[PDB]
DNA sequence: GGGGGAAGGATTCG
DNA sequence: TTTTGAATCCTTCCCCC
């Protein structure tokens, strides 16, 4: 199996300075403004420009203008970068007719039946990102390999504008010597949980007792990574399925009191259901983020389809069922439909 | 014992 | 003034054979 992965370098970024090329060269950062104060709100993504002096994904808007007072701040348009997206990925579809498309901006192609190599393989990622830059001036990297993981791996160890290649060879090298953090689905909290066995490479994992791996990051990682770890890593490339929708908010203010909640709770079923389009799902839960930024969900499945109208009645159920069971003011509002038929 | 599914906190990746 | 938001992942609880 021979995998080829493309991940569009700063995503919302790049769309930004291709919709504006007056941009090209100096910092920009993408953000999520939440409503509640002047510049309230996350950073979404910028520039690499902007990354260097420290501004990145996850940190406030405030702190972010207090280290880079000129760079150019725009609001997040993902609508836009949706669409740039679906392009780019139709172009993708011209190389492989098996193809997983990740995220907005990730995708995979197994091309197991385009090559007969990686050097083919190469000329190919060339090949990909070459008419991507023509089509629509967006820069990516490629990463290819033997199976999904490594191929992202890889593509990680490139960006931006770049295209590695991570031979079977390399495998067994990284297998050793790679940063088990690093390796793809593990997040900070698993990756904590590894360090506290001593666990630190991939092999790592093999010298360990399984119940008690298993015991520490859940069967499911603890298998995942032992796969891994032997180089017993195939996994299909498949369309994937989005299986549930939502949409949260931030209210203006926390609250607790219904009647003031709810016409948020409403306007995040109404943008939930454009969303939605033609799907029907059969489940829904409504998500409250409370005052201390803890979540709180409560949702309920039918054995039919579910109606705006259903969706707005069960919906202040589940919203009362939740200020029963907690007490906290409620800081975001939200809903979450799943299930479809 | 375990199929199978419903729920809700947990974790990942932005 | 904090820390936006979207979606799956994991786990437990529960009914019934
Ligand atoms: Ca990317
Ligand atoms: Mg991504
Ligand atoms: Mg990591
Ligand atoms: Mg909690
Ligand atoms: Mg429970």
């Amino acid at each position: 199996m021979i995998v080829l992965f493309v991940d569009f370098d700063y995503f919302y970024a790049q769309v930004e300075e291709v919709l504006n090329p007056s941009l090209k060269g100096k910092p920009v950062v993408v953000c999520v403004f939440s409503g509640r104060f002047e510049d309230s709100g996350a950073v979404a993504t910028a520039n690499y420009e902007a990354r260097k002096f420290g501004v990145k994904a996850g940190i406030p808007i405030v702190e972010a203008k207090k280290i880079l007072p000129n760079a150019v701040y725009l609001p997040m348009r993902k609508e836009v970068y949706q669409q740039v997206s679906s392009r780019i990925m139709n172009l993708l579809r011209e190389y492989s007719e098996k193809i997983e498309i990740a995220s907005i901006d990730e995708a995979y192609l197994d091309i197991s039946d385009k090559v007969r190599d990686y050097r083919e393989a190469y000329n190919l990622g060339l090949e990909i990102k070459n008419k991507i830059l023509e089509k629509e001036k967006i820069t990516v990297t490629v990463g290819i390999s033997k199976n999904k993981v490594f191929a992202k791996i890889a593509a990680d160890m490139a960006k931006p504008n770049g295209i590695k290649v991570i031979d079977d060879e390399e495998v067994k090298r990284l297998i050793r010597e790679l940063d088990i953090a690093d390796v793809p689905g593990i997040g900070n909290i698993t990756a904590e949980k590894l360090k506290k066995l001593g666990i630190n490479k991939l092999v790592d994992t093999l010298s360990i007792e399984f119940d008690k791996l298993k015991g520490m990051i859940g069967e499911a990682k603890a298998k995942y990574l032992i796969s891994l770890a032997r180089d017993e890593y195939n996994e299909p490339i498949r369309t994937r399925v989005r299986k549930s929708i939502g949409r949260i908010v931030t209210m203006k203010r926390n609250s607790r009191n219904l009647e003031e909640i709810k016409p948020y709770l409403f306007r995040a079923i109404e943008e939930s259901y454009y969303k939605l389009d033609k799907r029907i799902p059969k489940a829904i839960h409504v998500v409250a983020v409370t005052e201390d930024l803890d979540i709180v969900s409560r949702g309920r499945t039918f054995p039919h389809g579910i109606s705006k109208e259903t969706a707005y009645s069960e919906s202040v159920k589940l919203l009362q069922k939740i200020l029963e069971e907690d007490e906290r003011k409620i800081r975001r509002i939200g809903v979450r439909f799943s299930k479809f038929i």
